[PDB]
């Protein structure tokens, strides 16, 4: 009766190859071959990772129960050894804003034909040794803009920044309508599609600003705690101190982003190891667009595209409206000056010739630590003793006179 697939016989697997392999690098959490279950509704096969750092456990997931995943999985999954916060922020915002049902409808309503929201498919869980592991699957996602930063010569280009800037602007407009701001636009928050290398998305949202607080009547606060958005990676001076809702900050990050990439690091976001100057330069530069633009960019009347954008962000306060539609035109109009065009390119190709990157980068990394002894339990004697009495001996003498 029924049959698997439409009907594609095997016949042959390799014409000029013969390796297959299997043993490369085992694991205890998420290895290559094991299957993972979603919210009790799916079962994706875990393949191999695509870059580790300090998040959790990124691995490729496929909707098949076959042997060996390899490069047959156009999806990524991030796992964490028990947690309830970070992933909760991305998951919530994902199902709410990254919902293929909402995005498809929204993008179709405005014909954005792009949007800056990742594609969410579902989430899963895995219990091991009594520990509950929570993970989430994503569309694709490949490398981050940080990797492209070096590919640009330690400094982005006027075309790239301007082009990428517009792509990000459309994102800030979406998250705003979803009650989400301060996504944190950086080279460590922006990533390019893996299965489709050409577009970029902005991660981190739920861990930023969900449009005003939850239970607060007073607008002013003046306390860097209610927000605590990031540390100092191009974050608004006010948003960092939890002063008034965050809205214009999204534009501030983009404004400084150009000078940071175009100029390559600045006296504030150099290392972030000394916020002392980072704060002073931020307040000064914020009101020195001309002083910074001249000190960061040439003085031969070359700039202008950014200046206009920075100006709007400097006056963006007595206009009420975010003025997003205008800002987009500022960075979009300049594209004509550089003989550029708004079609659908990010210029983030960074050498797309080949189809097989690896390079020598396979060393023995760490994982966990287990000692032979542990001061958790061994012997708990009794030092103190509670006993209210005055009898024990079977004699009891009698002396003196109680009077």
């Amino acid at each position: 009766g029924s049959s698997g697939s439409s009907g594609m016989p095997r016949v042959k697997a390799a014409q000029a190859g013969r390796q297959s392999s299997a043993k490369r690098h085992l694991a205890e959490q998420f290895a290559v071959g094991e299957i993972i279950t979603d919210m009790a509704k799916k079962e994706w096969k875990v393949g191999l990772p695509i870059g580790q750092g300090g998040f959790g456990c990124i691995y490729l997931a496929d909707m098949n129960s076959s042997e060996s995943v390899g490069s047959d999985a156009p999806c990524v999954v991030k796992v964490e050894p028990s947690d309830n916060g970070p992933l909760f922020t991305e998951l919530k915002f994902y199902q709410r804003a990254a919902k293929p049902e909402q995005i498809q409808k929204w993008i179709r309503t405005r014909k954005l034909k792009y949007l800056g929201v990742p594609k969410y498919w579902g989430s899963g869980l895995h219990d091991k040794n009594g520990k509950s592991y929570r993970f989430m699957i994503m569309d694709r996602f490949g490398s981050d803009l940080q990797k492209i930063y070096e590919a640009n010569a330690k400094r982005f280009s006027r075309k790239t920044v301007l082009q990428l800037s517009l792509r990000i602007l459309d994102i800030l407009e979406y998250i705003h309508e979803h009650e989400y701001v301060h996504g944190d636009i950086k080279a460590s928050n922006l990533l390019l599609n893996y299965k489709n290398p050409d577009q970029v998305y902005l991660v981190d949202y739920g861990l930023a600003y969900r449009y005003c607080p939850e239970g607060v009547h007073k607008e002013y606060k003046e306390d860097p705690k209610r927000c605590h958005d990031g540390t100092i990676e191009f974050t608004s001076i006010d948003a960092h101190n939890g002063v008034a809702p965050s809205r214009r900050g999204d534009l501030e990050i983009l404004g400084y982003c150009m000078i940071q990439w175009l100029t390559g690091h600045l006296p504030w976001e150099d290392n972030l190891k000394d916020p002392k100057y980072v704060r002073d330069s931020k307040i000064r530069y914020r009101e020195n667009i001309a002083s910074l633009m001249d000190k960061c960019f040439p003085e031969k009347n070359k700039p202008g595209e950014i200046a206009k954008y920075m100006e709007t962000v400097k006056l963006l306060d007595y206009t009420e409206k975010p003025l997003y539609e205008n800002l987009r035109d500022i960075l979009l109009q300049g594209l004509k000056a550089i003989g550029s065009k708004d079609d659908g390119k990010l210029d983030l190709s960074v050498v797309e010739n080949g189809g097989l990157k690896a390079k020598t980068i396979t060393k023995k990394r760490k994982k966990e630590i287990e000692e032979s002894k542990e001061p958790g339990v061994e012997d708990t004697e009794w030092s103190n003793t509670q006993t209210e009495e005055a009898i024990q001996t079977r004699s009891r003498t009698r002396k003196r006179v109680q009077k």
